């Protein structure tokens, strides 16, 4: 397996490892629930060295990464951050990420581990016709996502700037514990949070640092099992999971991401299917401590509407939860069924997304 510079960290802490998209990563330190609490009470630190990042750099960055997203990248301006989605000729959705406007002459894409070759190749094989430069700086370098409702007031005293000026979703560079560092307002737990961005040489240092800081005020570093539930609580899309190729932004609930007043790839297959949304993505709270795993069958009365696309148990509401792609028809406060191996029948109730909002800003 693929390994983070940080991998000496959690191998010394005792975690427990897992193979998430051919990296060796921790799934828990301790416990999967006591780190979601850690993240929801205090703050969790979280090794996402996996995920990539591109570099754009030419005096046409802006537009090509406007050609390539859903999102209005265009309008952005310098230290700002946008949520989106690359979508195929077709509409299907190829990843989501997350884009940063450093400057007109430069960008950063951060995507997803399983997707870094697939998304990177589509990237460059669209760079023709734009004057820029696309290059992966993944190998390189290393991200820390430090989450939760106290992350600002303890991350603070190791940060050279003022923290409290970067807003949601805006990023700065500074030094964190002594090293170049990009911060950026930004999260997957839907809690306050940073994550930090920098050269993964220096990566063990700045968790090191940090680490120490969390057991002063209780905190926990984290792993991929509180990542997964933080973020279906949240109620986040994971690519692979609820969306995919086959699905477009309209359907997995994801249309303001979304800005037809512009040009990009799929636009116009995303024309013809915002007239035509049959599918939805529902949030739903089963009875029992089961849980769904992608695929179950989701009836209706006896008749199939659907199926589960993540699942997972929330201790923040204690009950066995899970993401749904079902028919339009299927509506909030509607009573499901969810088949689990051997026909074995379990009740779900439709409810309101999302489930938790914690922190998180703006
Ligand atoms: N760097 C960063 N980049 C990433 C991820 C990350 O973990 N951090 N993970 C993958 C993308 N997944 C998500 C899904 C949702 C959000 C998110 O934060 N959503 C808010 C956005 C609010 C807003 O833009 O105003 C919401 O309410 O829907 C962030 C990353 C790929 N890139």
């Amino acid at each position: 397996m693929k390994r983070t510079p940080l991998f000496e960290k959690h191998v010394e802490l005792g975690a427990k490892m897992v193979d998430f998209a051919g990296w060796e990563m921790p799934l828990y330190y301790t416990s999967i629930f006591e780190e979601v609490m850690a993240v929801r009470k205090s703050v969790g630190m979280f090794d996402v060295s996996h995920m990539g990042e591109f570099l754009v750099k030419g005096p046409e960055a802006v537009s090509f990464i406007d050609f390539l997203i859903t999102n209005d990248f265009s309008s952005l301006p310098d230290g700002k951050a946008i949520y989106s989605v690359m979508c195929n000729e077709n509409g299907g959705i190829i990843d989501d990420l997350v884009v940063y406007k450093v400057s007109p002459d430069e960008a950063l894409m951060v995507v997803n581990a399983a997707n870094i070759e697939k998304d990177f190749n589509w990237i460059k094989s669209h760079s023709k016709n734009f004057d820029v430069e696309v290059s992966n700086i993944s190998d390189t370098t290393a991200l820390i996502a430090f989450q939760g409702p106290k992350a600002q007031e303890t991350l603070q005293e190791l940060v050279e700037d003022g923290l409290e000026e970067i807003a949601y979703y805006s990023f700065r560079k500074s030094i964190v514990a002594g090293v170049e560092t990009l911060v950026s307002r930004t999260g997957y737990t839907g809690e306050d949070g940073f994550e930090l961005m920098l050269e993964a040489k220096n990566a063990p240092k700045v968790w090191d640092a940090l680490m120490n800081l969390l057991r002063k005020i209780d905190g926990r570093p984290a792993g991929l099992g509180a990542r997964d539930v933080c973020r279906l609580e949240a109620t986040y899309l994971l690519y692979g999971q609820d969306m995919d190729e086959n699905t477009n932004p309209f359907e997995v609930g994801l249309s303001w991401v979304v800005k037809l007043n512009k040009d990009f790839v799929g636009k116009e297959a995303l024309l013809k299917a915002k007239e035509k949304v049959e599918r939805k993505l529902v949030a739903l709270e089963l009875s029992g401590k089961r849980i769904a795993r992608k695929g179950y069958e989701v009836l209706k009365n006896g008749e199939r509407v659907g199926e589960i696309t993540s699942g997972n148990f929330s201790p923040t509401l204690g009950k066995s939860i899970a993401l749904a792609l079902v028919s339009k028809s299927v509506k909030i406060g509607d009573q499901l069924g969810v088949v689990f191996p051997g026909g074995k029948l379990v009740e779900a109730l439709v409810v309101k997304k999302p489930f938790y909002r914690g922190s998180v800003r703006r």
